């Protein structure tokens, strides 16, 4: 009857509050404690602070920052938002804390660093532009993050044409070559996994007329098909940006290679998936609605 | 409706001042007509620096956090209790409506 | 597909002391998802008859309330 215990101890003198809070911390009774006291009371704020600290003890950072925003512990909320990578609510707290710009330019660059650590180059570039206004670093990250038209517009906005022929076009060619390598790797992996699956299935058949690697092979082939399908939007963007820069050979080669991969796997879909974890023998999903080919070239 | 390429080529044509601001507002209108609230608010912010229309469209665009960030950036707390929270309540009641309709 | 906006709206609701509506929305979405998942075998009795895809991976629930 711990809940009834704290309920009874609630209607006591001011001196018993430390014991009530200790018991609440012991059994993690923050929510019932919040229900016990009105938010306008200081006890509710203390309970919220303790609950947020417990949330950080659970590695649950942004909800802890939310709690400290409710109570008013703006510094700890900002720290939690920084820890969880939430540049957004961290910026919200910094603005509501009235931070000086120079003191926060470096912090915004560090936030962009955490974002690029979290594989979000667009977010990092946006943060750098908003706080540090470092257009060249934003261009570099956008080129890294495959934001080619964004990088081009931001280059010409600040009149940085040197980055065009030195970084934009070479990085486009580099991305096209990486797509060459990845498309060939996808074809090789698809063929190898299909042949291993066929070998395992034929071994199982020869056993049945006369161990579970087939299921794993089916799953791997499904993942390969899913990755190639997901490639479509990036291939579309890269093909457009290649066409705009008078680069025919690379674009048409990419188009032909992607067509080869897609047609091969589309023909092979019924064969691999011959009609526990039904997704293994269920054929994967292809999004033919997505547009990737250059009607410009053909 | 491809705002980005149009802005690129307009920059390559070396356009200077408020006429491009009006053109950017027109482009934002076109994108929001194309059900792109985020894109419209962006084009308004970078092209016209009109943060109030930006936050309004972001509120309409069901994205609330960057709206609050821009509100706190330009010190517009009056929007919080007149537009931000009421619009959150309206979207959330629309969400109970849609959930009941779905059921 | 409602899941992403449900999660974001729950976040912003509880961020602004609207948990009374947030709890109602969370419970309603729980009811809808649970009933649809329960009826999943019954509707598509083993793309017309093929069962659809439910992305349980996408988190929607506001865990602070519970």
């Amino acid at each position: 009857r711990y809940e009834k215990a704290i309920g009874h101890l609630s209607k006591c003198g001011p001196e018993y509050f430390p014991e009530c809070l200790n018991l609440i911390k012991d059994k993690n009774l923050y929510n019932e404690a919040l229900k016990l006291y009105s938010p306008s009371s200081q006890q509710y704020q203390d309970i919220s602070i303790a609950y947020g600290e417990h949330l950080m003890q659970e590695h649950m950072y942004e909800p802890a920052g939310l709690m400290f925003a409710r109570c008013g512990a703006h510094e700890k909320a900002l720290s939690a938002f920084l820890t969880c990578g939430n540049w957004k609510q961290a910026l919200c707290v910094a603005a509501q804390l009235n931070f000086t710009k120079d003191q926060l330019v470096g912090l915004g660059r560090t936030l962009a660093g955490k974002l690029v650590e979290q594989r979000k180059h667009i977010d990092a570039a946006m943060v750098l532009e908003e706080c540090a206004q470092d257009y060249e670093e934003a261009v570099l990250l956008l080129l890294e993050g495959a934001a080619w038209e964004e990088a081009l517009r931001l280059v010409y906005k600040y009149n940085r044409l040197d980055i065009i022929e030195t970084n934009v076009k070479p990085s486009i060619l580099e991305a096209q070559k990486n797509y060459m390598a990845f498309l060939d790797s996808q074809t090789a992996t698809f063929s190898r996994h299909k042949k291993r699956l066929l070998v395992v299935r034929e071994l199982k058949e020869q056993a049945q007329q006369a161990p579970l690697e087939d299921l794993a092979l089916l799953e791997a082939l499904s993942e390969v098909v899913q990755n190639t399908e997901n490639l479509k939007d990036e291939v579309y963007h890269i093909l457009k940006v290649l066409f705009l820069f008078e680069f025919d050979e690379q674009g048409r080669e990419l188009q032909k290679a992607f067509e080869d991969t897609l047609q091969l796997m589309e023909r092979s879909l019924p064969e691999i998936w011959t009609l526990l974890d039904a997704e293994l023998f269920i054929p994967p999903k292809i999004n033919r609605r997505t547009q990737w080919k250059l009607s410009l070239l053909d």
